[PDB]
C-alpha cells in the first residue's frame, strides 16, 4: 500500500523506455495492475476509454487523447519486460515491499486521485473494487469539508429551496 | 421513493409555518432526525454550529439559518402530527412513520447527489460505520473522466518540473 511521489514518477518514467514505460503510463493514467495492463489489445480501446476484461469483473476507464495515441497506433505491448521493469522500480524506489512492483502504480493513481480531491466512489469504481471497504485504504489522502453541509445541502446553505 | 424532490421540499416548506417550518429547515440542512431536532435547546448552537447530544455529532449550518432557528428550547411549538399530515399530503407514497426520517433522507440523498463525500456524509450523520452511508452510494454521480484529470499525469503523458 506504498506509493510512488510526483518526482519519484518523474524518475522512473525517465528510467524506462519501450512497451514499460507505455504500460506505465497507463497504469499511472488508470489505475490498472500491471498485467491487466501488459495483456491489454487494442480492441479494448474504443473512443478513449480502456475496458479491462472479466479474469476479477470488468471495469471500463477513460484515457485523453494523448495517451489512447501514444499506447495505440493485437496485443498492444508485446516487448513488454516485467522483470526489467521491477528492476527499475526497486533502483527508484528501495523501500517497497517485495511483489508489490505490480501494484505500485496503480496506488499512486489512487493516492493522487484522492489527494486532488476525487471522489472515493468513483475510485471504487475505476479500480473496480467490489466493496468500497477496499477503497478506503485510500481515505486518509482526501481533504474533508464539513461546511459541505451547508453549500451541497437541498437548500443550497438557504432557508428557501431549489 | 424514500426522500423528497426538489418541488417536493418547495411545496413542503410552502405549505408548513412556525416551528415546523423552521424544524424542517434544520432537518434538511443538516441531517437531522426530526426528534433531535425539536428538542433541540438554545445551547446547542455554538457559533453556527449544531450540536445533537447522545452519538454526539455536530454539523454546521449557515449564518441565515442559525438566524432564522435562534432568533432554552428553540421549538416549543413543534406539532408533529400536524408536519406528518402536511408531508403526507405532499407526498402520498411516503411508508409508515418515516416522516421522522424523510428530511434526513433528503438531505443525504441530495448531498450525494451534488457531489459530496460519502464520508462527509457519514461523519454527518453520526453513522458509526460507512456501510450504513453507502445506501445513499448510487446517487453520486460517477465522474468517470476525473480518471484523466486528476491523473498523477494531470491527464498527460508525462511528468512535471
Ligand atoms: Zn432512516
Amino acid at each position: 500500500t506504498g506509493y510512488l511521489t510526483q518526482e519519484e514518477i518523474a524518475l522512473l518514467l525517465a528510467a524506462l523506455d519501450g512497451d514499460n514505460k507505455k504500460i506505465a503510463i497507463l497504469c499511472l493514467s488508470t489505475g490498472a495492475r500491471w498485467g491487466e495492463a501488459a495483456r491489454l489489445k487494442a480492441e479494448n480501446i474504443i473512443h478513449n476509454r480502456v475496458t479491462f476484461v472479466k479474469t476479477n469483473k470488468p471495469r471500463t476507464v477513460p484515457i485523453s487523447e494523448a495517451v489512447a495515441k501514444m499506447i495505440a497506433d493485437g496485443f498492444l505491448f508485446p516487448d513488454a519486460d516485467y522483470p526489467r521493469f521491477r528492476r527499475t522500480m526497486k533502483a527508484i524506489k528501495p523501500d517497497l515491499p517485495m511483489g508489490q512492483a505490480t501494484h505500485a502504480l496503480r496506488h499512486s493513481f489512487a493516492t493522487h486521485f484522492m489527494i486532488n480531491g476525487g471522489s472515493i466512489i468513483t475510485l471504487q469504481r475505476i479500480l473496480g473494487h467490489t466493496r468500497i471497504e477496499q477503497t478506503m485504504v485510500y481515505a486518509h489522502f482526501a481533504p474533508e469539508y464539513l461546511q459541505d453541509a451547508i453549500s451541497l445541502n437541498p437548500l443550497r446553505g438557504g432557508t428557501e429551496a431549489e
